């Protein structure tokens, strides 16, 4: 089997990308925040708390003749951005683009944090990182992904994020239209749950290439690209008036900029960020003052490759016994 799902930014700067996906019987539609950086299945449900839902479509398991709770089951959950949400936990139907699970853990939230109120277009998030970081207790549960694998034609998935524009996320296939050139597969190590993968090294515009291991995550789930301080330094070191601002939370730099494109390498190859992937836009409405793409990392505690890189690139993940992770332009 196969799926194959149009995801689509939720606002002009491509802060987050939802995808439409189909829970219960009859189906269900929920826009849900595929997230290659977690691994819990959770939606925004009948159960969550009243005052916290504002605008967010609801799955309603009572509603659903394949739904059953599974029964004893919690969850709780803490994302690097500081937001989490909680719960009990149901199975039922998931398709995605076509493509059908019975028997997946549907995470029913009672509690989500603001910051997931206040973002009324997502209704909840899909993991597709390794499923031993799934947060359900006593009994972790799989992913979709993992789920699914057996059936597909192919134990793969592919991310193709759009820049400004929507994208797909294809299952069980590699869509050989969807890239140019070759893809560049590279070693992926699940020791932190993660698709977790070394760079070998990156320029800045037209700067030579500096040949460096970058280790980090591909996380679809996180909208900036994260990188060590140095590497960061060197990038806004090439936009006239750009700074690292205590009180905003990263580099800033003049809206009237021209940004550099940055490139990042995998194996030989190598992925070009285009300059306007990297512009956030004001800081604040009306501010000529404008939020950068790359950020560094430190105090995370991990490098991360989210949605500025990610988007630049045609992304395979690639879950055979031997996990892997493939690179081509587009």
């Amino acid at each position: 089997s196969t799926g194959s799902a149009t995801t689509t930014p939720i606002d002009s700067l491509d802060d987050a990308y939802i995808t439409p996906v189909q829970i219960g019987t009859p189906a269900q539609t929920l826009n849900l925040d595929f997230d290659t950086g977690s691994s819990d299945l959770w939606v925004f449900s009948s159960e969550t708390t009243a005052s916290e839902v504002d605008g967010q479509t609801i799955y309603t398991p009572s509603k659903s003749t394949t739904a059953k709770l599974l029964s004893g089951a919690t969850w709780s959950i803490s994302y690097g951005d500081g937001s989490s949400s909680s719960g009990d936990v149901y199975t039922d139907t998931v398709s995605v683009g076509g493509l059908t699970v019975t028997g997946q853990a549907v995470e029913s939230a009672k509690k989500v944090s603001s910051s997931f109120t206040e973002d009324s277009t997502i209704d909840g998030l899909l993991g597709l990182a390794f499923s031993t970081l799934n947060t359900v207790s006593p009994t972790q549960q799989k992913t979709f992904f993992d789920n699914a694998k057996a059936s597909l034609d192919s134990p793969v998935f592919t991310a193709d994020l759009g820049y400004h524009a929507p994208g797909t996320y294809n299952f069980g296939f590699i869509d050989t239209t969807a890239y140019t050139g070759s893809i560049t597969y590279t070693a992926v190590s699940t020791k932190q749950g993660f698709w977790e993968w070394t760079s070998t090294g990156y320029a800045v515009g037209s700067g030579t290439f500096k040949s460096t291991s970058i280790d980090g995550i591909a996380d679809t789930g996180t909208t900036l690209l994260y990188l060590p301080a140095t590497v960061v330094s060197a990038y806004w070191a090439q936009v006239s008036g750009a700074k690292s601002s205590s009180s905003v939370g990263g580099y800033v730099f003049p809206c009237s900029a021209t940004l550099p494109s940055f490139t990042f390498g995998v194996g030989s190859a190598r992925i070009v960020i285009p300059g306007d992937y990297i512009d956030f836009g004001p800081i604040s409405t009306g501010s000529s003052s404008c939020f950068g793409g790359i950020q560094s990392s430190a105090g995370i505690g991990i490098n991360i490759f989210g949605d500025v890189a990610l988007k630049a690139a045609f992304v395979v993940f690639n879950g055979a016994t031997t996990p892997t992770l493939g690179f081509a332009s587009k």
